[PDB]
């Protein structure tokens, strides 16, 4: 049998909306383009 897992880091950060993972922050927020809400800025206006 085997054993032996190092667990880091290297990819903090995960598009939970599509089903990606990069690696810096750049890369997410150029990505959450796509995932762009309706008129965020301010309240719901509902
Ligand atoms: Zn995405």
């Amino acid at each position: 049998g085997s054993s032996g897992s190092s667990g880091t880091g290297e990819k903090p950060y995960k598009c939970n909306e599509c089903g990606k993972a990069f690696r810096a922050h750049s890369n997410l927020t150029t990505h959450q383009v796509i995932h762009t809400g309706e008129k965020p800025s301010g309240p719901s206006s509902g």
